[PDB]
């Protein structure tokens, strides 16, 4: 069970994402994929972080939004 963030921006990275939660939410570990082969995703990263408000903090950027993309922070289920 790990936290996963929808929406990678077009530049979006791996630990700069593990930077970008692990601020308020200790990051284990992430995975970022990109290059849509069909109908499934088209550019995401996940990361298994956990902190005591790790979801909240994250919520505050549930747009996320950066390089004029608004990612969609998504943990759990």
């Amino acid at each position: 069970c790990k936290m996963f963030i929808g929406g990678l921006s077009w530049q979006t990275t791996q630990e700069g994402l593990r930077e970008y939660f692990g601020q308020f939410g200790e990051v284990k570990e992430c995975l970022v994929m990109r290059d849509p082969l069909t109908k499934r995703s088209r550019g995401f990263g996940f990361v298994t972080f956990m902190d005591q408000a790790g979801v909240d903090k994250v919520l505050a950027q549930s747009r996320h939004e950066l390089d004029s993309k608004t990612i969609d922070p998504k943990v759990a289920f």
